[PDB]
């Protein structure tokens, strides 16, 4: 198991050191940008499908005022 605990230990330190030295140096911005790009699944733009377009229809203003008047005191 030596080879295991050995390469595992040495490696562990190496990486850990890279992340510590990198994050501490804040030079490895490429990683953040990448992970951020892959993490931003919402990369795609917005898609209208609810009808939130200008012009308040009777139903809208009605739902707003109705919901407003009906709420509570303070």
């Amino acid at each position: 198991q030596q080879q295991a605990v050995l390469e595992q230990e040495r490696r562990d330190r190496e990486l850990a050191l890279r992340i510590a030295q990198s994050e501490a140096e804040l030079i490895s911005d490429e990683a953040q940008a990448d992970l951020a790009l892959r993490r931003s699944l919402d990369s795609y733009p917005v898609s209208k499908n609810d009808g939130t377009r200008p012009k308040m229809t009777p139903e809208q203003m009605a739902k707003e005022m109705s919901e407003f008047l009906s709420r509570g005191p303070a």
